[PDB]
């Protein structure tokens, strides 16, 4: 009736973004494994300005980057409640937290396990604190998105699956600094859509344990 | 009735963003020049998380981020020509395009006048080869957003302004290589919105000289 596919790589924390938004708003696809050593003819064609996953393809045509990709799933399919708030304001915020955890989750989190020394040290400082930013604003409200899961809760949650590599590899304890996000991130696990997306955290760090060798960062 | 006011610095190409979707979009508001090293109380107060320029105030409420205010402005005021597409696929790829620019345009822009040897000019290169792709995608329309300026053309166009800077210190020459790109971007210039929100380039180029005398990086 018109099919969806998603070019992804298990482990990605921005796979696994789509992952949730697909099924949150209830959207039937068939999910296809990329090797990113080996990357296919299709995910050559199909984003062939990155060349990276994932890559969502609806009736032939592409999407590119995780959080536009959930924003054009929440805008196609209107079924099911909208993960961005329709108020242009908080909604603006949403973007604005959702982008938060690229320019500041990701990118420090990146840092913790392919940085050394006194480099990583600083890596796990900003860490910490743009966790705490992000409890800031979650406050006291079940999810980011309020009562309901929303945008910002599938930008955010997905990197649960990288916190125990972090701290194994970083050498430091997040739900020491931060009960509360620990806290929020099991609350989450709880939802089947997000236990199924989500990845298993030992079997995400085994992977970037080989990772880390084959680059002689270890 | 609506108080606005754009928190911006004068030579950066992310505000200059947002100068531009003001007046494109016939919004009127004040202009408070922002410190770079010596954040406003106010400043502080609209935006505690990053401490950054451009911040939005509208009837007293902060929009942080360049691109995200701008769809702000997009979605408040829509009593003139959308900048974003109504076509959800469409508004994908402007998205998509526009945080392109985020990504390469400006990274790579920036290494280009902070970095030396080897290092500035592995920048150029991958800054040329961003701009190529961006001519492939402007096709042979007037606008990213076709016949009609857009989205897309409002997060680029600011940038040409630091282009003398870039091929400055750099020194290489970006119509060599991208002239199409160089002929768009002149055109662009043409239509006044674009040369009263944009600054003038040789004092640009000043203020770059500024910052590496600043930092010692000359
Ligand atoms: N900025 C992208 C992230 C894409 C990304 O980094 N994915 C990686 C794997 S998780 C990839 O596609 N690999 C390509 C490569 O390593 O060259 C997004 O958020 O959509
Ligand atoms: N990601 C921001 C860019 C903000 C930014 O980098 N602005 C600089 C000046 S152009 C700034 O506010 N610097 C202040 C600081 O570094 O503390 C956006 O897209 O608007």
């Amino acid at each position: 009736s018109d099919q969806v596919t998603l070019l992804d790589f298990w482990p990605s924390p921005f796979g696994m973004r789509v992952r949730l938004a697909l099924a949150e708003k209830g959207v039937k696809y068939e999910y296809s494994e990329e090797d990113l050593w080996n990357k296919s003819a299709l995910l050559l064609q199909m984003n062939p300005v990155n060349k990276q996953i994932p890559v969502l393809v609806h009736n032939g045509k592409p999407v590119c980057e995780s959080l536009i990709i959930v924003q054009y799933i929440d805008e196609v399919w209107k079924d099911s409640a909208p993960l961005l708030p329709s108020d242009p304001y908080q909604r603006a915020q949403s973007r604005f937290w959702a982008d938060f955890v690229d320019k500041k989750i990701y990118d420090l989190g990146r840092k913790i396990w392919t940085k050394k020394g006194e480099e990583q040290e600083a890596a796990k400082k900003d860490f910490i604190d743009s966790l705490k930013l992000m409890e800031g604003e979650l406050g006291d409200k079940p999810y980011f998105g309020g009562e309901t899961i929303g945008y910002v809760d599938i930008a955010l949650v997905p990197f649960y699956s990288w916190f125990y590599a972090y701290e194994t590899i970083g050498n430091f304890n997040i739900e020491a600094e931060c009960p509360k996000m620990i806290a929020y991130c099991k609350r989450c696990l709880q939802k089947e859509t997000v236990s199924k997306a989500l990845e298993d955290p030992q079997k995400v760090y085994d992977f970037v344990l080989m990772l880390m060798k084959k680059f002689g960062i270890e």
